[PDB]
């Protein structure tokens, strides 16, 4: 209760899975939230399921769309006042090795997972710096930002990029006294309706050779670390990686 | 409020600095707490300053004392019921390079910082496993578990040891379904009364080449990450490292 | 002597600095080498300075040019026989924070440093797999793939991407028995004619707060780790990072 | 050939497995070598199998024996002149979880794997600093210094300790211009006569979920990275970790 009082958050890809749980817990903790998705059927349903428009709204946006990022911040500040918190959560995956990644697949995935995170982080710094907001940018950067997977080549590139680009941003903001922190969150495998629709994936993901806890996580597992990072509780944390993975990377 | 309802925690070195703030926030969040120190003058004063005996008590113990560790768990369970949470926070430092570390200094520091953490972790697993407690062992493992410092040789050894031993314990507990998580917390430099008594240390620590944020942290910065790790909010986090360092390790 | 007997190597950006030293030592150790640069004035001079055309040749190529990558492998195999070794060394830097990185700067740097390395790695796997060559892909991935720098935002993104994408490729090649290894090399600061032309850079780079050894490296420092990685001496090394940095990342 | 001309090396645990291969390649490259083992039957046989006494000798020593370390350096300098190179390779393992590690097991393993490496490193710095030798200390610090194993708790503690203590030593030596480098080598699983005597271990170790290359390494895989680190080829490498693991830690 009240851990995000006063905060105004944008969460990209906030209508389902991890993003939706982040939104839910943020609203529970007193934040105002703008969620996005590139679609609208999903997004408008999503917001009302969490709360009332004074708490949470939807804005249609593809995170790879540079110009839209500006539309999104403007819409958020007009609904709720100056943005304090950005969660760059939107992402896609391609199930290909590096060897077999088409150039089109490469470019598409980097547009969302890398360019989108760059656009959001760059704009977030510009919009949030020097306002006494206790501003926090939280970039979703995966267990696949620490370890490779033979069938996630482009995804691995994007997540490693986000991991280290976020440190650069953290340092500049710290050195310049901007009152903006930048950190990454690295989920292991999490169970969502989308995973449930992939036959065998959860089981495959729950083998002890993958996730030592022998099961995968839930969306709220990622929501709670994001609450910590958005809150002023984490005012000395910047430039670091927060892993919530059931032990995946510990072995 | 209520984030640690029902929890019963031991915090070693809990009478001052980071340990005391961990204790304070744990009690605020509903945990019962036993704090320790090798002394008693410090420890008894400390507990009453946080709360009443039904909330927090003191037990005299040197974490290097293997037999005492057993006394400590027994005293905690008799005061508050079965222990769910252990914070291995007690530690010492020697201001010596590897080159100049005496063997006596080496052994003394390893006894507290390494053996003590081993004794606590081993006993904690044995006492906490298989009770449905949502048990959590939180080992204090430093920025000096990631990077070296030329004048902290033995300290660096101990912190690197804790970092990886904790992963071993996390994995075994996960694989065996023990309902015990093990994680490490890695503070950067934190401002305490002890640091205040070391002329020039905070300033030295606040240079941008050391801490990018240009200042050092406060004890509550470490308390809040410990609340997250002790709580069931972090039920999917095991075997990982949580860094709160003002950017120190990001550059 | 003879440590790369029989090997056929492509080195991108091989006409100056680190690339030229890699080429020089590779030829000394018995490899045949094709060096590249996006220019030709630099490239043709470079090759003759190292050896005769039966040892080393130049091919004009911008590593961001996908179609050219195919031209480059074909020219190398026609000069020297099937390629066994690829060093993805070409790279550029932008001296900008994330905050101030223009989109054009972002795209240009990613085209060379990320897309170029992807194109080379993908093609290298396809061309080298399953030929008994003891094939090795060596991706230049920087100290800036481990730590951030506030004024190298895009560069940091690219180097973190290369670091982890390389692990993906390593794993797929290992799992599929391709006889291709993939590793990254992470130079600290190295002294070259280009650094010499940047007033104050070497000195700035030699401060103990940057490079503990108190001086920067030389091109051969990177050449020698590349010889090891190209040779069959390193037949069990894949998916890992080889840092040669004067202590930069150790503190 | 000649890559270690002039060097004088001590290799602890140099009579079998990885240590013996390190010794063999060191002698091949022109170094003079003193190997150790706590036994003598093994050690005297070992040296003659590699070369003549002017190339390689044996000295009986348990690396946990502090006073003996001094005897060992003196015997080496009297045979071969001032020591330039130290490989802290002796180590033992206990097949126990943290939970089940007896205190006696803990102390015994730390005495060899941690205290022994401390004693060697401390003495090596003192004996080697400031002599223009191009001195190099190479500490064997395992894949189990990066990841945990549920059944190697004490071993994991020791290897994490060595990993970070070595960075401390590297930094002090660099900052003080000692002409001593300190680095760690991290083998994955390697096939030796001892592994061959453990039924099922190699197979278990070769599963793709353990070692992606699908087989384990050979002793020379570790010897060759040690040659690089002992040689002046690696004069800019200090404070870093060199992993040769078949991909184990990349996934
Ligand atoms: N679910 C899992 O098991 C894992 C998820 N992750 C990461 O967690 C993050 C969030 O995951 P989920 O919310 O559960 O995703 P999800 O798998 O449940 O659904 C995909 C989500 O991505 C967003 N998205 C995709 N393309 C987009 C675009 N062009 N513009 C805006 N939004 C877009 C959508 O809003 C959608 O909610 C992602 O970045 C993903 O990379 C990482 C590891 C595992
Ligand atoms: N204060 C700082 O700047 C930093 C602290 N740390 C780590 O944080 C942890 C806690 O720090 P503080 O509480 O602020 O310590 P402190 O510096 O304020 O005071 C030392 C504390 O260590 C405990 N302690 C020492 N030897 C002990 C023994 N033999 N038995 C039981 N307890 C013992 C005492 O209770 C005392 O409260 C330590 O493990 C330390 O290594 C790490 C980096 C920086
Ligand atoms: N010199 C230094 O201090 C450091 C260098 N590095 C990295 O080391 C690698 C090699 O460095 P140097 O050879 O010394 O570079 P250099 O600084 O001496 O010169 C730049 C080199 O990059 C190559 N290059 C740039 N754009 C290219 C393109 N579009 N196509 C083909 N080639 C291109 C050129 O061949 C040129 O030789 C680079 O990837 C760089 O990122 C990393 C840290 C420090
Ligand atoms: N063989 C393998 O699969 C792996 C080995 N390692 C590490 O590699 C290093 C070397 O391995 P190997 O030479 O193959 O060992 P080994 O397994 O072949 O034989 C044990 C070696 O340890 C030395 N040793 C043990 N206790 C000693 C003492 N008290 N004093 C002096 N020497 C002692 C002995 O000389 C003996 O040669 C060790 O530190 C080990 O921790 C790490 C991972 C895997
Ligand atoms: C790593 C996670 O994002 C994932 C990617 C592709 C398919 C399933 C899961
Ligand atoms: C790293 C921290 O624990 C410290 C150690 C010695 C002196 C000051 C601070
Ligand atoms: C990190 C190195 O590539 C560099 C980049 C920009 C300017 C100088 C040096
Ligand atoms: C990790 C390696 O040193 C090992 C330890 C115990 C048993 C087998 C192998
Ligand atoms: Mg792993
Ligand atoms: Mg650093």
């Amino acid at each position: 209760s009240n851990r995000l009082d006063g905060k105004v958050a944008i969460i990209t890809g906030g209508t389902l899975g991890i993003g939706l749980a982040i939104a839910t817990k943020f609203v529970e903790e007193g934040a105002k939230v703008m969620i996005t998705d590139r679609h609208s059927d999903v997004g408008e349903k999503a917001a009302k399921s969490v709360g009332t428009p004074d708490q949470i709204q939807f804005f249609q946006h593809d995170s790879s769309d540079e110009d839209g990022w500006t539309k999104l911040f403007d819409a958020t500040e007009k609904a709720f006042g100056p943005v304090s918190t950005l969660v760059n959560n939107a992402g896609i995956a391609v199930n290909k090795s590096v060897e077999e990644t088409t150039t089109a697949e490469w470019r598409k995935l980097l547009a969302v997972n890398l360019d989108g995170v760059f656009f959001g982080t760059r704009l977030g710094i510009q919009r949030m710096k020097n306002k006494g907001l206790g501003a926090s940018i939280i970039n979703m950067s995966s267990i696949e930002g620490f370890v490779g997977d033979p069938s996630l080549g482009a995804y691995n590139a994007s997540k490693g990029a986000v991991r280290i680009m976020s440190k650069s941003a953290a340092l500049d903001c710290a050195l310049k006294d901007y009152d903006v922190r930048v950190n990454t969150v690295h989920p292991g495998y999490i169970k969502t309706p989308l995973v449930d629709d992939l036959p065998g994936a959860e089981e495959a993901m729950s083998q002890r050779t993958k996730t030592p806890m022998g099961h995968i996580g839930e969306p709220n597992d990622i929501a709670y670390i994001c609450v910590y990072l958005a809150s002023n509780e984490s005012k000395f944390a910047t430039g670091s990686e927060f892993v919530v993975d059931g032990g995946y990377t510990a072995q």
